[PDB]
């Protein structure tokens, strides 16, 4: 096993294979543990779950602070921190999985390079290297810097997100919310008048799938 896992992919390694919560530590640093939810089934596991939608309990119209720090129930609905997601992904090179669900119906997206810059990108998003079948929703976000309403598409809409003009991914909108462009979207796989029931955002070091 690894002391300090800097990620759930060193973490599994670790031979733990059972999803759920884990502690990781930024840069392998023992004074930098974070918990997190580790998604150790999907696509051979290894993922830091970072977004989960599932029953519309938890409000995703927060703040500039508290998109930044995180916020939710880890075992539930959550967002794990844009400070989390930048010092993550600043480890080295990784990947983002999407996994989407909506009345039985499954999709998926994985962009093989995925990074958040600091805060002086205002979080900066790339997303690089689609596959899966949920369609590209994120290419239309690519290089855009993060938005809540109080730093307005999130006001507009009453989410938060990499917002450009506005959306084709809004899995930070209102729960159950079918009125366009207002709930869990992804453009394309469920169009602007369809809230996706399940969604998780999930990241893991792209090179895992051969390490
Ligand atoms: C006021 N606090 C409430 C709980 N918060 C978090 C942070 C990250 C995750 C994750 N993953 C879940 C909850 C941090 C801020």
């Amino acid at each position: 096993s690894m002391p300090f896992p800097k990620d759930c992919s060193q973490a599994m390694l670790n031979g733990d294979t059972t999803s759920g919560l884990y502690t990781i530590y930024l840069n392998g640093d023992k004074a930098q543990a974070l918990e997190v939810f580790c998604d150790m089934t999907s696509d051979g596991g290894g993922w830091i779950v970072f977004l989960r939608r599932k029953n519309g309990r938890e409000n995703f119209y927060q703040n500039w602070k508290a998109y930044a720090a995180g916020f939710g129930d880890r075992r539930e609905e959550f967002w794990l921190g844009l400070d989390n997601l930048n010092k993550i992904t600043a480890q080295g090179q990784y990947e983002l999985r999407v996994d989407l669900r909506d009345h039985g119906e499954t999709a998926f997206a994985v962009y093989d390079k995925f990074s958040v810059g600091d805060a002086k990108t205002r979080y900066k998003l790339k997303v690089e290297g689609y596959s899966g079948t949920a369609g590209d929703s994120m290419a239309y976000h690519n290089g855009r810097s993060f938005s809540t309403f109080d730093k307005n598409c999130a006001l507009s809409y009453k989410g938060a997100f990499w917002y450009r003009n506005c959306h084709r991914v809004n899995l930070m909108g209102r729960y159950g919310d079918n009125n366009h462009s207002q709930g869990v979207n992804w453009f394309h796989w469920k169009g602007h008048e369809h809230s996706i029931q399940f969604a998780e955002m999930k990241l893991r070091p792209s090179n895992f799938r051969n390490l």
